[PDB]
């Protein structure tokens, strides 16, 4: 008896066989059990909240049985460190995923209820800035698809990307809140909670180094599940919460120093700002996260990078790499070079942007106060590392002091870029023209010293949530045509390529754009009480604000529509609502003016008679996840304008490419590979390429050469400098005008002519819906190599050593 | 169809008939679709969790079902406001109200499991510091199991009274992180947060008073559920959590300023600190908790009082009554005289303390600047209830000096208990000696201007967790011979009385003592290596420690006993185990110094060969109300020695009478009426009375009289002195050997020879194991008096105006 009775406690038989007399069961049982609610008091959230729950019964069924199963196989494990993962909304995903919508469609509506208002009530988990939190996320879906054990580690901010407000034209930031309400999806793990080190300092006994007298930060778990694609296969995403170890008052209140570690997310995107609380996260995510996975790799060292897989999603979790060896080494007490080994073939590195402005470089006088011990790793590292470059390039010197991790001047800084190179055993780029710049640019000595080291691993998007989530009337076209089997294999959307003559289809692909154009226009008019032409060219760019991104390159084209129209106010011109959204770090000045130029102009543009609904212009106040999914499939034409070269992927384009937009862009990024795919015939590419950009750097950028010879573009410059869209403050641009005219690092005036030629091209063939929708059809047809479950694949294969699978786990029960 | 189909949600069928079967169905849902486990990895406490959720389910069901029936009966509501609720364990107390018990242990028993072990893992919800936070507990449990719409108010603190550790025989401070691993008997409720404002100033338009330029602070409620004794009705205690309303990083980091205020509860008993964030506290459940009230009534205001009533638990909560008037007047925009009448009779208070230093007296200039309206309406009602003085009494400025609610001098003050006995309809103390203490002293001038407000209330304790819970049995062999009736009319337990002389009921009662006696000091040695002779006299004293407390009578006689065996050796004496546990305000000097004081002398005592087994003094770490539930109920004499006239009521007192233990006490509090219950002749009163004490007031007390005229004494202070008790730091103790001999308030010395001689008598009956039981038995049967359902009985007829009921209410099903 005893032990054996606990046989009895199996998940043996679970929520229901899948189907709506079990779901309004546990609907209602949740209602009253665990929301403590009655269909008196229950208002659409509560019914929200019992329904997500009601769902979240049958992904923790698959949950359990995953984990069972991963013990039990005990398969090489894949951990993707990050400092953000953007996540969205899960009640839909999960449904669609574990196939229970039709179900739980049911079952709400004969409970008296509309699922479509539920999901409604959910808002975005935003713990990201946006492209590199968003293309975790992706990964994390595409690794459960793929039955891959993987993991997803982070930090679980209070507080995630802030909301944006509008007021006045200009951005106001507001916290976001995101818990208020409670998280039905994660499952705190405090009996899991571990301990992290800070500052203190390091003594040498006989037996090794010691890093004492240090402060305490513990770091307690929050899981949450992933499911994959109909295969049964749920992962985890493991984010760590901050807390306090275990007068008098003060004592218990000061308590609140330590937890402030995970309080809110640095809201930067693209940019470094060295400020020991973001320091201490990313120590506080790796210390916690290489615990876990020891203890997990543990329940002698020379099989870890056989069961481990360490990806380094930029250089924020960098710090992985001294804090391995520092276990390793002080705590396990391996030799240094048997623990590098290790170490290097655990670990692997990927890069972001070629900015450096992004590029993240410590202060040493912070680090040796901070993290004591993994400064003095870093210099052994460092001399090492320097000694193999010195052996293969005697007498090279200057490549030492350029490849050296520590940068010398007035303040000595690491470059956690150098440090991840050193102690990867890849590094890679994330699309084919990123990946070949880091080989001939800023890491070309490392390059040179280890060819074998550098990779490329383009981008993707889950075509789960990127398709079949927000354009169900696609999805289902597509479907009745090749099938579903694209949903988990998007390469096989190459057979529509067979329907681009098919009038049927075509009929279908304009329809469900528009129908999707007339949802958004009654969305935007619901909310915000904007009103916007459903039959007109949806133009729209929605990112992070840069000038990089050169939303301004955009806003020069709006003015010359509108000039344009002011013009010849009776020539015909194909309506246009030009849609600008995205958000800007609340330091990064010239971004937040960007956003006060685009309401500026729509303020003019907007209420001119003459114009009418010709052109309107919108600034989309925050944008996010959950609005993406909303004004992407309503979208014609794909902005994707960054300077060639700046953009090191972008994954904003492939989300339009799949949903039915035709792109504009300049050959920068995965925007290179996108043409190539669809064909260039079938694109809008335009401007400089990386090539005429640095000839341009050569010589010298001069910005009023543009101006003295372009007519047009002078009159814009005018009109901004002039108070023309700024009536009450005739020089409120003055600091947008002068960087255009003396300090543009991103040379919007030399693409300017091209830009504007690029959309005549545009307007021209909308004129005709028929080739206008064919041509679509040929880059939604060609998008396939742009889901994320190729990009995994090929991680798995070529970085991590594992084999991805589409083997299903059986159900539960 | 439509909202008729909704008529499905309903509680109808819950997790069971309460049986085996379905329990243990529940118990392995819970077990992997709440805390996501699986019985591998599953520990005892994931095992407590899955039972505590289990049970949960059968309190929700009937949760709900009461809050209906008391919307649609619409009864007088009863609001208890505290700051503080000591509630203990939850998951044994409601397997018990409803009678789970059973069932629960066959069914974890079937599935392999330990149910006592489970219970075990549970620990209490000290969100109180002692009697006052204790009291309100008991009302709790009370009010439900006499029918009454009742509420219990307060502050959900992060961080309840601090845990004690003792160090070097020092008490040591630890942060109680009771919600470590979470609460699963409360339910967050952020759709009912509500606004509460700071600061700001207030102006005076042409349409009244207008409190703006605030600062504000949200209140979060958290609901537990409190289940009667099998009635099924189960109340709601809800309690306040602080959350922040909604550069950029800093900002968001400094919003853990605002939920400061419900982060630890001040650990202060009996006594005073004038803190901002204190009062912060008080007006934060206040202004919260009168919003949720009025918005309950709602959902003019002649008939409020008919419809609520608002107990003010000590000052603690007194800004109700400016609050209460603030809201009629300013946003009702009642006028004055219709408001104050309402707010009279609708408010009550009860006083528990005579002492100065724990009476609130609150700088004006810190009220002016955190609430000016409350200090301009304390002002008014002043004026307004001076005049009325006045009026009464003419030409008595004295008086009028006397009663004012505002203090002069150096330090304007409000003093708070003037506040709560001007606006309220009923002040009552806690015990009939302490009752008319308020109306001959300290309330002695408004006794004599509205002699019809002042009452009697005296304290009670539940019988529920104070006897069938904590000695299960003592309450089975007295279940046995009167039936179960008593556990919800305790004074049945008369009937016992005609068992003093029943052989078989004399044996049962010794039986059950020795059994918990020995069960206590398997838990003492198990958890703390600590080992105690079963087999002498369990001599008892756990409560706050407090000068007035007089722990150190207790020392006294502790350093008699082992003297007088010293001075005769081979002379025998009944053996004990005298015990002492509690815990010191941390700023409580003396109170520190006292706890050392007694391990200090369970150093000499403990470790003296020629003492032996034949005395042993330990101190109970960290007391708290789950080691009251295990010591209590082992104890054979219960120590209640506070100086006359100090102790309002007492309830440890009760608890031990009820337990089966013997009482040494003064003719202080509730000492007097369980005296008087049980007859002085099986009680052990001794010392000064309240007119004793008075007179040595006069005359003047001088310690040294005693000194020079008590040879044993003099021996004592000698060595405490000498350092007899601390050799290594010979003079450790003179802070308590000065304070005794020149500044003692409360006459140690005074009481110390009748103390002795009494405790001379116990001994002298406890070597007659068949007498001491038959006194014993005597005690228990006429504790009757003493079970809070008496005391909340005469709160509703006397104060609420609302009839008890015993009805119960159907079950869920
Ligand atoms: C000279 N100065 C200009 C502004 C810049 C800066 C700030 O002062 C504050 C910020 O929040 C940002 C930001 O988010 C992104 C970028 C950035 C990123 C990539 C390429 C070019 C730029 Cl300008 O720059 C920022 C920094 O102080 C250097
Ligand atoms: C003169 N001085 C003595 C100590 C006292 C004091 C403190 O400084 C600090 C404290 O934490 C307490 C406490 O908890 C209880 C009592 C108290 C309460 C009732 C009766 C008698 C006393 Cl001494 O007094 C405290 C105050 O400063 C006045
Ligand atoms: C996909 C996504 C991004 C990335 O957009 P790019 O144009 O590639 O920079 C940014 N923000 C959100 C909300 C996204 O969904
Ligand atoms: C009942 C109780 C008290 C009250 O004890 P008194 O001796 O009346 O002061 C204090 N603390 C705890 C833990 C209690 O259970
Ligand atoms: O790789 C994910 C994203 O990282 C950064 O946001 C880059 O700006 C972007 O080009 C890339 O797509
Ligand atoms: O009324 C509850 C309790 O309040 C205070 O703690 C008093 O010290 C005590 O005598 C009383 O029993
Ligand atoms: P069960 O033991 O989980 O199937
Ligand atoms: P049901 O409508 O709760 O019984």
């Amino acid at each position: 008896s005893d032990q054996e009775k606990r046989k009895q406690i199996s998940v043996r038989g679970l929520a229901g066989v899948e189907n709506v007399t079990e779901l309004k069961k546990n609907f209602n049982r949740h209602l009253h059990f665990t929301l403590v609610k009655d269909r008196n008091v229950a208002t659409p959230r509560d019914y929200y909240f019992a329904l997500a729950h009601t769902v979240r019964d049958h992904l923790v069924g698959r949950w359990i049985r995953t984990q069972q199963h991963y013990y039990e196989k005990d398969p090489k494990r894949i951990y993707y460190l990050s400092l953000e993962f953007y996540m969205g909304r899960t009640l839909q995903n999960t449904m669609v995923n574990l196939a229970l919508e039709n179900a739980c469609d049911e079952a709400t509506y004969q409970l008296g209820l509309d699922m479509e208002e539920l999901e409604e009530i959910e808002e975005d988990a935003g713990l990201g800035n946006g492209g590199l939190g968003r293309l975790a996320a992706c990964f994390l879906d595409s690794m459960a698809t793929l039955g891959l054990a993987a993991y997803g580690y982070g930090i679980r901010y209070e507080f995630g990307i802030f909301n944006q407000k509008i007021c006045g034209g200009w951005q106001m930031e507001e916290a976001d809140d995101w818990l208020r309400y409670g998280n039905p999806w994660e499952k705190a793990r405090p009996e899991f909670t571990l301990p992290v080190h800070f500052y203190g300092r390091v003594e040498h006994t006989s037996q090794g180094a010691k890093w004492v007298d240090t402060q305490v930060v513990l770091a307690m778990p929050y899981d949450t599940p992933v499911p994959g694609y109909r295969n049964n296969v749920v992962n985890t995403m493991r984010l760590w919460s901050a807390k306090a170890p275990n007068g008098y008052i003060q004592a218990v209140l000061d308590r609140n120093l330590a937890e402030n570690i995970s309080r809110v997310l640095y809201p930067n995107d693209n940019f470094f700002e060295g400020k020991e609380l973001r320091l201490k996260q990313e120590y506080f995510v790796v210390a916690a996260t290489l615990q876990d996975i020891i203890r997990r790799f543990k329940s002698n060292f020379d099989a870890f990078p056989d069961k481990v897989a360490i990806q380094l999603n930029d250089t924020h979790p960098s710090l992985a790499i001294p804090e391995l060896m520092r276990v390793l080494v002080d705590l396990e007490r391996l030799d240094w070079d048997k623990a590098w080994e290790v170490t290097v073939k655990t670990c692997a590195y990927t890069n972001h942007t070629v900015l450096p402005e992004a590029l993240e470089r410590w202060p040493v006088h912070l680090l040796e106060t901070l993290l004591p011990r993994h400064l003095q790793i870093i210099y052994e590292i460092n001399q090492r590392f320097l000694n193999r470059v010195a052996a293969a390039f005697p007498g090279d010197v200057d490549r030492l002091r350029r490849m050296s991790l520590v940068e010398e001047g007035a303040v000595k800084r690491i470059n956690m870029a150098h440090l991840c190179i050193a102690g990867s055993h890849a590094v890679n780029g994330v699309a084919r023209i990123h990946s070949e710049i880091l080989k001939k640019t800023i890491f070309k000595d490392f390059y040179e010293l280890e060819p074998h080291k550098f990779q490329n691993k383009t981008n993707g998007i889950t075509p789960r949530r990127w398709l079949v989530l927000c354009n169900p009337g696609l999805a289902e076209i597509i479907a009745e045509r090749i099938g579903e089997e694209y949903i988990s294999d998007l390469d096989q959307l190459r057979k529509l390529l067979s329907y681009v003559d098919d009038e049927a289809f075509i009929r279908d692909v304009a329809k469900v754009k528009q129908e999707n154009k007339l949802k958004f226009a009654a969305y935007l008019e619901r909310e915000y009480k904007v009103h916007i032409n459903p039959n007109s060219l949806f133009d729209v760019q929605v990112k992070r604000i840069h000038e990089y991104k050169r939303q301004l390159l955009n806003c020069l084209h709006v003015i010359t529509l509108y000039n344009r129209i002011k013009k010849e106010p009776n020539k015909f011109v194909v309506p246009r609502t030009v849609m600008i959204g995205g958000k800007a770090a609340p330091g990064y000045h010239m971004a937040k003016m960007i956003i006060k130029l685009i309401t500026a102009i729509g303020d003019v543009v907007n209420h001119d008679p003459v114009v009418g609904d010709r052109l309107r212009v919108i600034f989309l106040e925050n944008y996010r996840v959950s609005l993406a999914e909303k004004v992407i499939p309503a979208a014609d034409l794909s902005e994707q304008i960054s300077t060639a070269g700046t953009e090191a992927s972008g994954t904003g384009n492939m989300k339009f490419m799949l949903n039915g937009a035709l792109t504009i862009g300049t050959m920068d990024g995965a925007n290179v590979e996108m043409a190539e795919e669809a064909g260039e015939e079938n694109f809008f590419i335009f401007g400089m390429r990386v090539e005429d950009v640095d000839r341009l750097d050569q010589r010298g950028y001069n910005a009023q050469e543009y101006y003295d010879r372009i007519p047009e573009l002078r009159q814009i410059i005018e009109q901004l400098s002039s108070g023309f869209f700024s009536p009450k403050q005739p020089d409120l641009f003055k600091d947008i005008v002068n960087m255009l005219m003396h300090h543009d690092r991103f040379k919007v005036f030399a693409d300017y002519e091209e830009y504007v030629k690029c959309q005549e091209r545009v307007s021209a063939l909308y004129k005709n819906p028929r080739e206008w929708t064919r041509m679509v059809i040929r880059n939604i047809a060609t998008s396939g190599k742009f889901s994320s479950d190729r990009t995994i694949a090929q991680y798995a294969r070529e970085i991590w050593g594992v084999e991805p699978s589409r083997q299903r786990l059986p159900a539960p029960d």
